């Protein structure tokens, strides 16, 4: 059984978060509607939460259960071009199917960062996690966000 949990969650009921969609790996704004933990044993004291969220722009998907690694405070600060560097882990916009076009917001690890006379080159390992897309050219180099880690 799922038990409602009021203490362990970093995020609380009614709070808005970014949540990572289980099917395609991008982050979307969502509201936390419930926070739960697995029931403890009868003979064990209470002392990792499951968040239950509803996406702001996709209410038709209903309430969805999220691992704690797939919920975080809403992105709010851009890392400007001058401050980006290889090895940073960031949230950026990429379209895996049409890479020249606007897409969705994914975690990424910067793999190349160079400015030449001709171009500002930013490459990153995108959809970081299982089957990440390695060394992708990033178009939207002025819209790279810091990941919030409260
Ligand atoms: O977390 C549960 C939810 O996961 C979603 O991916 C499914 O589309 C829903 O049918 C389901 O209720
Ligand atoms: C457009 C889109 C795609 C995948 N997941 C969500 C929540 C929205
Ligand atoms: C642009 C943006 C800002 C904050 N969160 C997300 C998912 C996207």
């Amino acid at each position: 059984d799922m038990w409602d949990e009021t203490e362990l969650g970093l995020y609380k009921v009614n709070e808005y978060v970014d949540a990572r969609d289980t099917n395609m790996g991008a982050w979307f704004e969502a509201q936390v509607v419930r926070v739960t933990r697995k029931a403890p044993s009868r003979d064990e004291p209470c002392s990792d939460v499951i968040y239950h969220v509803k996406y702001d722009d996709y209410p038709e998907n209903g309430v969805v259960q999220m691992n704690s690694r797939d919920v975080r405070a809403r992105a709010r600060t851009i890392i400007k071009w001058q401050d980006l560097e290889v090895g940073q882990v960031v949230m950026l916009n990429y379209n895996p199917d049409n890479p020249k076009e606007r897409g969705f917001w994914y975690d990424a690890e910067i793999s190349r960062k160079r400015e030449t006379r001709t171009a500002r080159e930013l490459y990153a390992n995108v959809v970081l996690g299982d089957d990440s897309l390695n060394d992708c050219r990033i178009i939207f180099v002025d819209e790279v966000f810091k990941i919030e880690r409260p």
